[PDB]
Formats: C-alpha cells, structure tokens, sequence
C-alpha cells in the first residue's frame, strides 16, 4: 500500500496494472544509476498532503522542477532555502493582486496542501537538468486517472487549469458538478497573457462560499 485508504481505495486498481509495474522498474533502475527529482519518498507528497476527502482546490502542473533542492512532489512549490521558480513568483504576484498577500520569504505551498489544495503535477518525476526526460512513461496514464477519481467525487472539486496542456483535462471532468477556473500559464513567457488579473484564488473561494465549506487562507507565513 503506498498511499492513504482515501487514495488508495480510488487508485489501488492502478498500481497492480502492467504500464505501473514496468514505471516502476524503470524507476528503481533510474534511482540508483542517476539523479532522479523529487526523493524517492516524496513522488506522491501531493496525495499524502491531501486526502481524496480533503481535497477542495486542484492545481495542475507539468513535470517536477528539475534542479537541486527544488522539487518536493508538489506543482509549483519549492522547498526553503531554495529561490522562487518564475512561475511561482509570478503566482505569488498575481495572489499579492487578488488578495493582498505578500510574497513570502520561501516558495513552499505546503500550507496550501494542508488546506485541501491538490498540487499535482501530471508527471511526477525527471532526470536532473533534463526537462520532460519522464514524458511518456507512464506517469500520465496514472495522473489521468487521479482526474478521472475526481470527477467521480460527489463533493464538487474546483480545477484550477493554468496554461494549454492543463486545459485538455477538461475533456476527463464533470463540469455539471465541479468548477472550472482556466487562464494562460503563469510563466513569464505566457503570463502576461491571461494570468494576470484573472484573480485564480478569490474566484476559488466564492466557489467555496457557494458550497458552505470555508475558504483557503491562500497567503502563506514568512519563516
């Protein structure tokens, strides 16, 4: 069992099938030859954060960061200590827009996780300094299928869908019963194009007021 009961009654199905058995072989062959982000024990950090039950927010992102100290298998958030991804300063200025936060001294969102918000990324792990090196090795058969147990869900999720490869999951999503907010992607090469005012979280928490459930404390605490 490698996740909790609340993920692992959704998805167990998954881990027994041929596609997850070969990834996984693949995997412990690439841990032990080469530099794999994030550690081993963090690949599902997302869903351990956040329970099937808690989750209130999805944010969908691509692969992990792929430098040293970054990655924490969590979309867009870095451990401390370590610079913010431009992506994620740019999530930090947009959030400063829409709520008055200020940008923290760290790029961790881990407090965000903790308050049922899903940072997931579709592909959960790369080789150091090689971006996409784990595109289509089964990672988004796996993550499509952690959408589809979403959507089934009959408390309603809001789908945070940033940039064009996040948009094509709506295709896999119920929107009769979940919301969603969608704009161009907050990296500096297609934020000033649609991110920018789009004001992602104070849009998610109407929806939140909507549904009766309390909202995000979307504004994260200087260490």
């Amino acid at each position: 069992q490698l996740l909790q009961d609340s993920w692992w009654n959704q998805l167990k199905e998954e881990f027994e099938k041929p596609y997850y058995q070969e990834l996984r072989e693949m995997l412990k062959r690439e841990y032990a030859e080469q530099t794999i982000y994030p550690d081993s024990r963090d690949i599902f950090n997302a869903l351990h954060y956040t329970s099937y039950d808690d989750v209130k927010v999805v944010i969908l992102g691509q692969d992990p960061y792929h430098g040293p100290g970054q990655a924490q298998g969590l979309s867009f958030s870095v451990k401390p200590g370590v610079k913010q991804p431009p992506s994620l300063k740019n999530i930090f200025l947009e959030l400063q827009q829409d709520i008055g936060c200020s940008i923290p001294n760290h790029g961790s969102l881990v407090s965000w996780a903790k308050q049922g918000v899903l940072l997931l990324n579709t592909v959960l792990t790369v080789r150091r300094g090689q971006a996409n090196s784990h595109k289509g090795k089964g990672w988004e058969r796996l993550t499509d299928r952690i959408i589809d147990v979403l959507s089934e869900r009959e408390r309603p999720v809001i789908f945070i869908l940033w940039g064009r490869h996040a948009q094509m999951k709506k295709e896999r999503i119920d929107t009769s019963k979940h919301f969603i907010i969608e704009s161009t992607h907050p990296s500096p090469f297609s934020a000033r194009n649609g991110f920018f005012g789009s004001r992602p979280f104070s849009r998610a928490n109407a929806y939140l007021e909507k549904m009766g459930e309390a909202p995000i404390d979307w504004c994260i605490k200087d260490l």
